């Protein structure tokens, strides 16, 4: 009878069960999770509002929430990152979800407010799981009365990160925050190694083209710009890396790549004679990893090597002016996620013009846009942080907290380090790998307990 | 000018033929030399400098001294001085006490020669070491000197740690700058110092060939981290030990498997917990943990025939390598390059096939068998150095009333600014292009356009 | 009358998007057209073709069809036609005879398909084949059709092998062009194709990390080389598994562990010859071989649980999934990935642990669960297929008297110089400039400047 | 005993612990030195070395000797010898002619040693070479010795060059084996070798970081290929030279740019052909190609300020080190390394920023700055130069009528199943474990259980 739930296939769902199933396998500190904690029901009561990629890996997140007591409503936080298969299993499985690959910006911002509402007034929610902060801004701006009964928001990534600590410092977060990005076991594991994964393999689907011997250019090389020039490193290209961050620039260097600007001299003008144009026509790939806007510009685009692919891997697709090459020139799909931009005019194209760009996922994060995003052995780590982070949220009860309470909550924290190793400890099991246990004597020389914690929180790792 | 000792004089003209080149090769040391010429913040400052004396040091020294400084220097291993390069300071008037092999009398000889100039304690002002044998000596033996000093610059993991515990305690008299946790220092000098030198001192000390053969490394912190892909790229089969789970998952994701030396990681002190399957499999072993004995007597007594045994962590202590004195016989290949032979303690036979070979003694590797980290890398340590040995000199706190000093003895690090400063003129000296942000974009992910560029959280 | 079968006709302009894309990848072969254009040296050749019907088969034969070829197609194995590749070669009216996911049957008619022609004999005077199926079954079922043919051009190394014992035998009845071993086929297609496209085959089928993870790859010819490094590069622990030791030296220099699935390397055929502790830590085997039953029933009775069984090899027989279809129960995933359920023949249990996870029914993984080999390496491939097909049409073996074409039978390789011209086309496609040797640097070396730069005996 | 020149006799017993442990790291070597013994295949042969007098050419010497030759011995470069392995081998009572540092007089010198006893010819059978100029020097001076000598077995590329000219020209006097073309030489020593050793090399002359920097190497054939990875595994940015089509494909695919120092790749000898911002950029240029002037004044004229320069080729004239000799001042910083002052002739400013570091004098720097390879690598290379020795020696062309001369008059390769039973020892020396075929398996490739494994074809 359960009929809560909008996606593109209902019938895929046996489907994404044996994937879920496989996925469960790949996951061991998120299953040990569900398994330490099925007997306790930390979450019941929960009931979470959740925005993020609607995979297979989030499947197994969302069935580890619902084995803890909680209830969910869940979308996808992009246009293209639905898995079908995962959106029909839970659906299935009789979880409210709203999502499937290839939204339209109308449809992205129906399926949040359907997680939002139920029967069309404002659910019951007391906790929010967000990928980027657009349930989280939508809550703030549409839903305060909601957010009075809300316990905390547990954030995914980086630029959802930086969201909430603008609303922080301008005193108009309502509720309090983990930020899960930062555990070491999410920026240092999803962000740089689930990029090395994945981004080389969107590209192969996307395109099949060779990467060896062929040239890059790396925008950014911060923890998703160090995974993807890794990513394209590997396979046998020749990477250059950009980067506004001296001491990024300096690692990248050091790890064996030169450090360029599309710009002369690193200065953007505004004008196309502070281009690079020499650069820039020797490049066969271009890959935007920054958080930031506008570092793959229209002038830029004009000055790439014909038939150079173009994508993005950082959060939002405004890195890359696409709205620039919607306005001026030709789009030819090739197929789903795939489109020739032919630089030769606005209307029309000639079937066999040479020169065009080639696009990924409208300049969407490529990874999840044209592949499956990152594996689930990595995204076990963040997940499982996930799970640790409304625990604690939920369990700390801020919404019912007295005024005076809430006023030393109030605040964006990371979980503490040993619950971070405590991941980590499961992930390197699943690996096969055997940690040494301290002496007694070793543990009294550097200063820590046996179990842990093992490095003061100043240490980055 | 005699106030010196140094191993041989005559190698001063060499020595300084390599300082010119180093010149080359340290822009951002260079660069201070020019910013700060006119203002010599460091008149007056008179610097007890343990640091080992290397063409580095040396680089490091002529720029303290460029900007207004007199020093007082020794080295803080008995292996890792380049005699060239303590003859060329000691050339320029400068007084240094250091030479490749010393014993650990002449060590504490060399340390107590800085402390003391004629006969009695120099009039020091400020520390600069290496793991923090000079601060303990100090603090122990010279209490009186540290009510004159304005403050330490510590380089090393180890040091820092030693530092940090002395707050702890209340047993530190002077304030720190914790030189090791810039990035510009953790992240480059432990991290690629390790991954050039650690392979280079073992091809000098052995000429082994490293493909295709097994590893075993203890850690995986920064220089576990830099001596791992040290020896993955030469093409190694290397595991690696951890007691971190997210150090041994980084290990994992950056492609190693990871093992312990016992029995599901259970370290009881007997035999029978040694994984003598894996060790007996076994061509090199590394430490780089800064703990205590993390290759033990029963875990030696299990290598393979003929593995290699090194510590690259600060002190040799990593390594049991007092058990191998009281029990094996040692036979010397050539200097800091010993067989161990297993079969006894009186007397070996030259064609025993059952020996390990030891470099160093166990002492720091990269610099006992070889020249240590190169001057691209240490030019970011050191650059570090320099500032914070002007930020505490200028500081002055041995002079401040005491309700100031009791705000300002702590461990600090440099502000982030000054780390990427140093890193921007690294990244100049390989040609590296920075590009600068838009107003837009500053405004956008929230930060100026000329940085700094991440919260202090940041990891990198 | 429509004169092909392909699964898809509607996803022709597809495949014409992706066939355009490629040409611009593909430049020794675009080249070729270019340049054989004026003279049209296929004219009146008529080519039977077996050969995957990928967008880069349809480069080539769009290729020998602009040179003046007629052209009848079939791929050469079950799971590799790309169904848009092929529909574009049919709306372009060239028969062919394929789609992914044929059954055996369905295979065979297809060969027979492009032979015959309105129910009789096409007038065929060319063979271009990957693997020798097409080559087998004219000499099998249509030796007078063989009369008629100038000669055999063979893609891969299986199919050579083949060739070569038809000639030891005396039963090949045309000569043929051993394509295969070009040193810009060989040492390009098998070595850096495998590289590109195994892990994306894996990704594609399981998206399973691989990094930290543990790999068997089972040979360290050209594919094995290729596939280890696949792996390596990704963050896994590659061991190699070789019966040659030369290979196994390149491993070991190439920094992988060698190992063998049996003690002491020695199969008894029994379970007690299995190293049993090795295959419980392997999460993926890769055959390499080009051999029969190098992943054997007792070895898959020994692997870890839900490890991943695949071969790139040409035929699945490397694998005995005989045994796995007679023994255990097979759980479709999706198209081309199955878990094998070791609990018995007759049903599972969906929650079972105890699987194994085989990619394409041990058919060539690249191809059935990704899209083989990228269209810039084929480019070298085909460039030298071209190269024969017009060599061998233009010698005129079939129009030879009887006694003349017994003395004509052979298997021969394409001189060096053209593959030195495919090679060049192939770095200007790069990017790449080559340097033009001196007069005096020519007599030096003792070559012509304009090549051929090596002796017939380098190995590159 | 006297009948040797050596630096310094008190070095050997430094050289004997060295010889000591290199068996150790020699498996193949010593296996034919255990196999043989008692057959003393060689005994009567007297035969004449000139091959670089290293520790791993010690525990060559000692192995013919061990089989039954007696020897004389030289090096085969100026720079080359280890002076502990000379005076080991001088200790032992063998001839040996050889110190690091000769000038090209004394080079000559050495060499005639060995031809001459007593100031006679020797009674030489055998010739064991490496690059050509002991052979050289026997037919240009010596040609009755020639009569009585059986064989050369030549160890490098360069040689192996000299000799096919001589074959086609009709001047070689005696057959000889080609022992750099085994794949156990050629695959190993020229690619893995320079792979461990060229980073070595420049580490110990300049202690200079590599990662980060630019390099270019001139030349990707074996020699290239190992040492373009020599400095990418390091981290520098790597780009390739080449004249070969097919070498630079290879460069390509593996992930290095392909450039020509030359606009066009067009080497017309004039300063504007350069291109000037390609090598204004080069901090490291190393030429591997055993030509000429392949890194040229103009090249040289144009580098970056303080490039380093090397060869690593057999003969020095890669690099126009006359040119610099001519125009440039020439700083020694140590031995080996001089800075090269491109200012003028005349004196230099010793803090002029203008010059190129050059190493060894463009003399083969792996050898010239550090050690050479490693032991287990040229264990592969001179097993293969034992059963060589061990085969012209058994066939006594010598003693052969002058029509069965002709028959034998050749340049050959040892057979690949000695090459393969080399390579197993190498393989088993790492602890791997080659599989054995089956008897199924074996006929359905094609080849005995034993091996050969390959046909002659197989390019590995
Ligand atoms: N696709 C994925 O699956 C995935 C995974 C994790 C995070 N993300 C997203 O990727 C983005 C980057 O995340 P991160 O964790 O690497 O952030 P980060 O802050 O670690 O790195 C971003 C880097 O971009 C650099 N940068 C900014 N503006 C630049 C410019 N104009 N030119 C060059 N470099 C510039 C910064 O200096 C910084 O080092 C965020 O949007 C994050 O949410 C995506
Ligand atoms: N040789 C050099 O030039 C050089 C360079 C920099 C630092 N250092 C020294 O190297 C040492 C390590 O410094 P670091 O910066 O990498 O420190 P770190 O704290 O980053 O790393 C040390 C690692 O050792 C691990 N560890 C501790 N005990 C262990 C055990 N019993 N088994 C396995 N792993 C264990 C820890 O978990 C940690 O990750 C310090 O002594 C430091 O002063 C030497
Ligand atoms: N999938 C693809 O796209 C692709 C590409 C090229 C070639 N191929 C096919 O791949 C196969 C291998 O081709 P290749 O060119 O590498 O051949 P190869 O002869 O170079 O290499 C095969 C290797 O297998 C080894 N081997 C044989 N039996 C073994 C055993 N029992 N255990 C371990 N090692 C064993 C051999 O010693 C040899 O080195 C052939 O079937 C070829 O046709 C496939
Ligand atoms: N230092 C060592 O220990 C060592 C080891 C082995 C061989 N060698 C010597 O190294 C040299 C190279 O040996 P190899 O086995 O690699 O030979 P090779 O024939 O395999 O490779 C030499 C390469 O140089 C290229 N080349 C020639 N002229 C060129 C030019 N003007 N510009 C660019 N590329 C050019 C050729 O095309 C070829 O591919 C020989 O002198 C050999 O005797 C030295
Ligand atoms: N070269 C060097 N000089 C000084 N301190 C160092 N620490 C590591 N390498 C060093
Ligand atoms: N893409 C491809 N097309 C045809 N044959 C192939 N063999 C391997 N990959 C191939
Ligand atoms: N170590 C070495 N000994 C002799 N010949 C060599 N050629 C290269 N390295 C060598
Ligand atoms: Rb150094």
């Amino acid at each position: 009878g359960f009929t809560d739930y909008k996606v593109a296939d209902i019938t895929l769902a046996a489907w994404g069960r044996r994937e879920l199933i496989i996925a469960e396998s790949e996951m061991p500190a998120l299953m040990g999770l569900r398994r330490k904690y099925a007997g306790q029901q930390p979450l019941k009561g929960a009931k979470i509002l959740g925005c993020i990629h609607m995979t297979i890996q989030t499947g197994v997140l969302i069935e580890t929430l619902v084995a803890l007591g909680a209830e969910v409503r869940w979308s996808s936080c992009n246009i293209f990152s639905t898995q079908d298969q995962a959106a029909a299993a839970i659906a299935a499985a009789g979880i409210p979800v709203f999502a499937w690959k290839g939204e339209t910006e109308e449809e992205y911002e129906w399926c949040i407010e359907q997680t939002i509402l139920k029967d069309g007034q404002p659910w019951d929610a007391n906790m929010v799981l967000d990928d980027g902060g657009d349930l989280t801004e939508i809550l703030h701006k549409k839903y305060p009365q909601m957010l009075e009964r809300i316990h905390g928001i547990t954030e995914e990534t980086t630029t959802g990160v930086h969201r909430l600590l603008d609303m922080l410092k301008n005193g108009t977060l309502k509720v309090p925050a983990i930020n899960v990005n930062d555990s070491v076991t999410k920026s240092k594991n999803d962000n740089k190694y689930g990029c090395r994964h994945s981004l080389n393999d969107a590209i192969k689907r996307g395109t099949d083209h060779l990467l060896s011997g062929k040239q890059a250019l790396v925008i950014g090389y911060g923890d998703v710009g160090k995974g993807s020039s890794q990513s394209l490193r590997q396979e046998g290209m020749i990477v250059k890396v950009a980067e506004v961050d001296p001491i990024c620039a300096m690692q990248a260097c050091m790890d064996g790549f030169e450090v360029v600007s599309p710009y002369k001299n690193g200065i953007n003008d505004g004008t196309e004679a502070s281009i690079d144009a020499a650069l820039l026509g020797k490049i066969d790939l271009i890959v935007t990893t920054t958080g930031n806007v506008n570092v793959c510009d229209a002038n830029m685009l004009k000055a790439l090597k014909k038939r150079a692919v173009v994508c993005n891997i950082g959060h939002f697709d405004n890195e890359i002016d696409t709205a620039f090459m919607r306005k001026n020139w030709a789009w030819e799909e090739v197929k789903p996620q795939v489109h020739k931009i032919h630089r030769t005019g606005k209307d029309g194209f000639d079937a066999h013009n040479d020169d065009y760009l080639i696009l990924l996922a409208e300049g969407r994060l490529v990874n999840l846009g044209n592949a499956t995003g990152h594996p689930s052995r990595i995204m076990d780590g963040s997940f499982a942080n996930q799970v640790l982070a409304q625990i604690h949220l939920f369990e700390q009860k801020y919404a019912d907290l007295p005024a005076a309470e809430k006023a030393k909550r109030l605040s964006v924290e990371v979980l503490p380090k040993k619950l971070d190793e405590e991941v980590a400890l499961e992930m390197v099991k699943g690996f096969g790998g055997v940690v040494t246990q301290l002496t007694p004597k070793q543990a009294e020389y550097i200063g820590v307990s046996v179990e842990g914690p093992f490095k003061p929180d100043t240490y980055r790792y």
